């Protein structure tokens, strides 16, 4: 049967199942409504930056048709809706003046969802930093940034938390390091040879050390202020892609081994620990921050539960350990990808080129997580995969490559929480086919069809999936 034996019975009592945006790539009015303009607008209005020179200034326009968009995913027997607060919509600088237009729309969206039954987790940041904070103070390299992080979740805990219950502070920090600093091809464009300036080698360390100051920063004060009167909860989202031995040769062992800490546990183990992992202290050494005693213990613990977002898979081959000259964070891992093993693919891809269907990842990542980490509360918060451009509209709503997509990676997460996982909820990206970043619009990640030129929304067969799985 096409649900292949998944429903809701096949999960644990009460687990979350939800759909997934965020507010740059869904939400539209990007220069209206107050909106000041984030690192984002800069970069998608430079030509040549996105596919097509398309940007987020419409986007879904989620944010004139919320209602219509809770609507169907109410529909669709969804528990939950990941979205994100825009922190340039709030404070058009980034600090000082609110913007109560913005505030008034995320009141609007929070309390129709409530209404209508679907419970808000809810990100202060994706990707989104305001401009104005770039500008005046270098963004995530400057050590500031938890200050002024932390009084912008402060103002979101204290307008919405009476409200919303479940709250992440960051997206995939390790994506911003390492696109952002390491390779420059996301903003703010910044590596060793990059024309902005920037340093491959150093600066993605620094901005991941900022970051999980700002989020231990921010959940300090969700603690100290606002946890008792509110009782909500607050996590940070990571990305995580499963690597495995290429064989089990030492070598490719320790070399899979060595990925999973320069990606996962490059968070995890501050999160978790209070550290970093041992490998990375090993390697990179001065060019990695050091917590203090008084840091690391403000660190560690500061998660009420771990997101994940998984998506795909790798080979990893490995290499003798050789002193080198630092060049790059991407290089510091000291590891080979390799894409197929004994004459075989991993998995076909998606349209995106980083995308290989393994659904086995799935369970890669989340047993992993389980055995090394203390079982600590994960949800998984982003999981999809993308048609390309191009298509008709009969094209996209039959997306059965999708559907087998879901039943197999969920089939995967069931066997991982079969076997004890801790795994709360469950989270589809995306809700919508929306603004896929380089891509553009040239990448569909949607349950849902949106017709770019008309903006109409048409759910495909793995939203039909869904509710049929979902039923309650
Ligand atoms: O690449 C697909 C998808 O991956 C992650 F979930 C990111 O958080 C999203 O912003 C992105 O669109
Ligand atoms: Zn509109």
């Amino acid at each position: 049967n096409w649900l292949g034996g998944l429903s809701r019975a096949a999960f644990p009592k009460r687990f979350v199942f939800g759909t997934v945006t965020s507010a740059y790539q869904v939400e539209g009015m990007a220069a209206s409504g107050g909106r000041g303009p984030s690192i984002w607008d800069a970069f998608a209005h430079t030509p040549g930056n996105v596919a097509g020179n398309q940007n987020g200034d419409v986007a879904t326009d989620q944010y004139h048709r919320y209602k219509e968009d809770v609507n169907l995913m109410k529909s669709l027997n969804f528990d939950a809706y990941r979205f994100s607060i825009s922190w340039s919509r709030i404070f058009p600088d980034g600090e000082g003046r609110v913007n109560q237009e913005g505030v008034a729309y995320y009141n609007n969206l929070i309390n129709y969802l409530l209404q209508k039954g679907i419970t808000p987790y809810v990100n202060l940041y994706h990707y989104d930093l305001p401009l104005a904070l770039e500008k005046k103070y270098g963004g995530w390299l400057n050590a500031k940034m938890a200050d002024l992080f932390t009084e912008y979740a402060d103002f979101c805990f204290k307008t919405f938390g009476n409200r919303v219950k479940h709250w992440f502070t960051f997206n995939e920090p390790r994506i911003v390091a390492l696109l952002g600093y390491d390779q420059g091809t996301n903003p703010p464009k910044r590596c060793t040879k990059c024309a902005a300036g920037g340093n491959s080698a150093t600066e993605p360390y620094i901005v991941a050390h900022n970051f999980l100051l700002s989020h231990a920063a921010a959940v300090a004060r969700y603690r100290t202020k606002y946890q008792a009167a509110q009782q909500g909860k607050v996590g940070i989202v990571l990305d995580f892609n499963w690597y495995e031995a290429l064989s089990n040769s030492t070598e490719d062992q320790a070399a899979a081994q060595r990925a999973r800490d320069f990606h996962i546990g490059w968070y995890l183990d501050p999160l978790i620990n209070g550290h970093y992992p041992q490998i990375m202290q090993d390697l990179v050494k001065d060019r990695l921050p050091k917590f203090t005693p008084e840091q690391a213990r403000l660190v560690k613990g500061s998660a009420d539960y771990i997101g994940i977002n998984q998506y795909t898979a790798s080979y990893m081959k490995g290499q003798q350990l050789m002193q080198q000259t630092p060049t790059s964070y991407s290089a510091d891992w000291q590891v080979t990808y390799v894409f197929a093993k004994n004459g075989k693919p991993i998995g076909p891809q998606a349209n995106s080129n980083w995308l290989y269907i393994v659904p086995w990842g799935m369970y890669g990542c989340v047993n992993y997580i389980k055995q090394k980490y203390g079982n600590p509360t994960v949800v998984i918060t982003s999981n999809g995969m993308d048609q390309p451009a191009n298509l008709s509209r009969d094209q996209y709503l039959r997306d059965t490559t999708r559907v087998h997509f879901y039943r197999s990676y969920l089939t995967q997460l069931k066997k991982a929480i079969d076997e004890g996982a801790n795994v709360a909820g469950y989270f589809a990206w995306s809700l919508l086919d929306n603004f896929e970043w380089l891509s553009g619009y040239t990448s569909k990640f949607g349950i849902v069809y949106v017709d770019f030129n008309t903006l109409e929304r048409h759910p495909k067969a793995s939203a039909y999936w869904f509710r049929d799985m979902l039923k309650h």
